[PDB]
């Protein structure tokens, strides 16, 4: 139950903290009783095979805010009690597939803000047990395999926010997914099959996604959807019946969009009235035309614009 020189060991050596230190490598003599390890804010560059083999009881392992660029094969061997593994704010150029060793208890994996360039096929089929995955802020990402998320039949939260994404990737593997964060992407056009097989999804976020066009039927698959955020995008209108199938959708953010208020958006105003009736004049405003400018989309009706069948 010894404490390493550079760490502060609480309890009977269950909670070990080693932060704000100038650690170049992972310290030794970590007591076997450790269930929590915080090595955040250090200068660690490499993690080696069996570095943690002796820690049977480790549940939470925080290796974030470091310089980690190399994670050798079987680096996390010997950690069958491990739940959460944090690796954000590091210098990983690729996802550390090899490091994984069917860690059935692993539930959270945090990799945001790393210079990862691509997520290859079957990247996480050593860790099917994952519930939360954080792949946000991967600003040098250029490719996601179609089979990248295969095996993650238990994933519930995914974060692909702030990754330069011209297109939504294949997420048909993520059968049980509930929250998807796609904000801060270059998602220009949203085609009909963009969220195929995400029938379990409840919250979807597309804030600051440079979304100009949403084609008809683009959300048909999201049958469980409750919340949507299309705020701070470039939407001028939404296609007919975009929400008719989404029976449970109760919260929609539409603000900060150059909404053009003509009869193409008549349906939406009525959807707003039926779905969120307490909102009389707030807070999704028309930019065009003048005379309708500043007005809440959902306060408009048939007298405000001329309507045809084509
Ligand atoms: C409805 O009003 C609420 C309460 O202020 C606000 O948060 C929301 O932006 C409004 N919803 C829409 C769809 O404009």
């Amino acid at each position: 139950t010894s404490c390493p020189a550079a760490c502060s060991c609480s309890n009977q050596a269950s909670r070990v903290i080693c932060t704000r230190r100038e650690l170049a490598e992972v310290p030794a003599s970590i007591p076997v009783n450790t269930r929590y390890l915080n090595l955040q804010e250090n200068s660690i560059q490499v993690i080696r095979t069996d570095t943690f083999k002796h820690l049977r009881h480790l549940e939470i392992l925080q290796l974030s805010k470091n310089l980690v660029r190399k994670i050798e094969v079987g680096a996390f061997n010997g950690l069958p009690s491990l739940n959460t593994l944090e690796l954000f704010d590091n210098r990983l150029t690729t996802v550390p597939t090899q490091a994984f060793e069917y860690l059935s208890k692993l539930r959270e994996l945090w990799l945001r803000n790393n210079p990862i360039e691509s997520i290859p096929s079957y990247a996480f089929n050593r860790v099917p047990s994952l519930r939360r995955l954080d792949l946000g802020e991967l600003k040098r990402l250029e490719y996601i395999s179609e089979a990248a998320f295969e095996g993650l039949v238990n994933l519930r939260y995914l974060n692909l926010g702030m990754c330069n994404l011209k297109d939504i990737p294949n997420l048909t593997a993520l059968v049980r997914l509930e929250e998807l964060e796609l904000s801060g992407n270059r998602l220009d056009l949203i085609r009909p099959g963009s969220f195929q097989g995400l029938t379990s999804l409840r919250k979807l976020w597309l804030m600051h996604a440079q979304v100009a066009t949403i084609e008809r039927n683009a959300f048909d698959d999201l049958k469980s959807l409750e919340e949507l955020n299309l705020s701070h995008n470039n939407l001028m209108s939404l296609p007919h019946d975009l929400f008719t199938p989404l029976h449970r959708l109760e919260r929609v953010h539409l603000n900060h969009n150059p909404w053009h208020c003509n009869c193409d958006v008549l349906w939406l105003s009525w959807w707003l009235k039926e779905t969120v009736p307490s909102n009389t004049t707030c807070c999704a405003r028309c930019h065009a035309p003048a005379g309708l400018k500043g007005r809440y989309i959902g306060e408009l009706d048939q007298s405000h614009f001329t309507c045809y069948a084509g």
